[PDB]
């Protein structure tokens, strides 16, 4: 039996960087995704090329039926689910106005209900000694206009993380969250000018763009031996901004 | 020769038929607001709140609306503003607190709590942002239990943490309008609902949790809300004030 | 004061000669407290505060004491309590805000602010803990700038974060005495000192930082202190209330 | 002799010693700073060297400005560099917030807060671009227990300095962070306790065991190494969930 990690949202960006790093750390990685198979398959093949073991599973993490199937299928691979990382989410902009109610409902459904289901199923499947890690966001501290629905969904996620840490008392399972700022994903760089990039690179005291690998290394600390006494924590990974 | 007596302000209070919301409605009426007592189900308690307000020399009326239904919320704000032609203060106190662990079996509860407490709060805050004048006040009720992360409070805490996030973002979105947005987060409070199921020993055990060693009253929550709604709260903005006796 | 010209309660306000402390002393005197205007250096401003309180119909007197001096603080509390027999409310607003980066050359200024702001706070809180009757109130002033961690604010922030830590522990240490301990954390405020250190352009820039887009006033801080000192603050305990316009 | 070098205050025993040991295992030459008797610091240096590392011990009172100046001179001179600085020295006496506690208060603030101010300040002048500065705080700030007033005040002050220094070092690529442990299973911890008292403490965390100093040191190691490059201005609580 190989130790096994399930990562939601693992086809691109931070989730993919997490999948890759956990594979390097020796986990068999289930690359969970919802949309097109192509990026998830790219992730899987990259992991295997570098010497790891991984496979991809499609599931809508906010669909209760698909999530049930996802956890049954993922646990059947190696008979175990040691680590669950919930990284999937969406970040649309919408101000707090009645016309934004559809966007609100979508964000809450995808990010918060989604997180609830992944956490609930993880709490029923993870062994003693396991680890559950959720992705939140640094932007909660800034409360920027149009980030209301997104921040509300992720504040909810953090509340669930802290309560689940207490509900799993006796099982030696840590529950934590990692809250990145923006990172230099391919989508980030394509959708911006060199000038917007330069402006954002100046914001942190470290004065550079953060990378997905830099988020994944903290997630990997939480998933491994150095993270065993970290529990019910939200670690912000944002370069100091 | 108060501005409140020269031109009377109007306050809408959701969840005002009982508990903390009733205490808020009564306090704001005694401060001179015309109060719209908003309620969801049977009107007897809401009418009791209105009648108490009027018997103490105040002004108030009641409007039925499910704060979690978008059409009923739009209608509530139309009718509330039409009473006096203005809607100066909005206090959102409606909500539910069921116990449910983070498990697949709790999915219905979670959906209901999020729907009632978080989406409901969105609808009220959004409509308040559309209706309140410059200089107005928006106040939501959160909860002190966020600090404790007790088992079975997951859905409830997630909903109220979400409300607090909306509060801070809205305070920023209303830049330029001179509208404060704040929340008040009580601990356990001596409402009818608090006392009803509990033995004297269980009440005493709760009283011992705070260094003040008693049960806090609904009026003690309402006083803080009243501060936020009036002149002394002019420079308090995007804050969550926990009112819990030190627990 | 009542018919017998006895003030219903007595409040000691440190740093009450000017600024926020003066606004606090004036507001508490208006609310019916006898006020000890405490001061450290020269008494002209403190005496001016006392005379304004008396002219408005209150009772006040100024007492000299360096809050960081153990013996002068002992004498301060003995004298303050002796005026009416009780010291009901203690507000600690005296403090300094020198700017110094975290470098070895800044050690003197660090030592100064720690001595004045933190040790001072410890003395006032400790003596307040020993002097205030059951039912009393203890209120320290902190700062909103802790949230920002701006360069050169290191020593100041460290002293005020220490104060908040003392506040929370003291609220638990006074369990059983019905004494609330809280802090109020102003943002930038339109005081003499504040304007001395800024150009008009700098003031305008600071004003636009809050969604309310102005500078806060001392009276707007004092109103929240007065809430904590009076009936509407009875269930607020171990809290730091930030009063900054949403900054 | 251009080996990456870490200075650890309070490295004689407990968490500081575990930090020194882990950083040596991670490849740093370690300066074991101590204040009082040399014996435990020497034991730490000897253990590091015997495990295949490089280390030496420097005596200095962290709260004395003249001795801290000397300490940073000596520490930088070993290898011409001071890449990582971990401030772990501190004291935790109990004293209620009362006038009679003024001496204890003065002692804690001087040793824990002024001490931290000196180390941080000298670290800001010494650490190279890309360096790391890490202070030890405490999880007990959250609990505000009676008699912990002076201690909590000192450590909250430390945290404020950490956040400000992170902004003051803009442009230098230096992270500043803090690790805030709960109680930990040191020799001194176990000394004053029976089986039953340790069992009562072990029940507190949801993980239901006693935390170890190595478990703190591993988070410090994360912050000092590649995986902590983007963690900046953070206080990480390491307490098993309690």
């Amino acid at each position: 039996s190989r130790k096994t990690a399930l990562v939601t949202g693992a086809s691109r960006g931070i989730g993919r960087a997490i999948a890759e790093r956990l594979a390097q750390d020796g986990f068999y990685v289930i690359v969970n995704y919802a949309g097109n198979k192509a990026h998830a398959q790219a992730t899987v093949e990259h992991i295997i090329e570098q010497g790891g073991q991984a496979s991809a599973i499609q599931a809508d993490v906010a669909n209760e039926h698909e999530v049930s199937r996802l956890f049954q299928e993922a646990k059947a691979i190696n008979g175990r689910l040691d680590v669950v990382v919930h990284s999937a989410g969406i970040m649309p902009m919408a101000k707090i106005t009645p016309e934004s109610l559809p966007d609100f409902d979508k964000v809450i459904h995808t990010n918060l209900r989604g997180a609830f289901l992944i956490l609930a199923h993880a709490a029923e499947t993870v062994p003693d000694g396991g680890r559950i890690i959720a992705l939140s966001t640094s932007v909660i501290a800034k409360s920027f206009p149009a980030y209301g629905p997104y921040i509300a969904s992720k504040a909810g996620v953090e509340g669930l993380v802290h309560v689940l840490a207490n509900e799993l008392r006796g099982r030696n399972i840590t529950v934590n969250a990692v809250a990145p700022g923006p990172t230099g994903t391919d989508l980030f760089y394509n959708g911006k000018t060199d000038e917007q990039v330069a402006a954002i690179a100046k914001l942190a005291p470290l004065e550079r763009i953060g990378t997905p690998d830099e988020i994944a290394g903290v997630v990997a600390m939480l998933a491994g031996p150095d993270g065993r006494w970290v529990n019910s924590q939200v670690i912000r990974v944002n370069g100091g901004f």
